[PDB]
């Protein structure tokens, strides 16, 4: 089977030409499950 969970990241690689807002402060949040809680911090960009 092919998983689409991450495949959507490859799909939006084409839509990543609109990255004008994604140049700084769009999807640069590092979200991880820290002790059960989904925590996000900003990448150094």
């Amino acid at each position: 089977r092919v998983q689409g969970r991450w495949k959507v990241r490859a799909s939006f690689f084409k839509e990543a030409a609109a990255k004008e807002a994604a140049a700084k402060g769009f999807a640069w949040n590092v979200c991880v499950y820290r002790n059960g809680v989904r925590v996000c911090h900003r990448r150094a960009n």
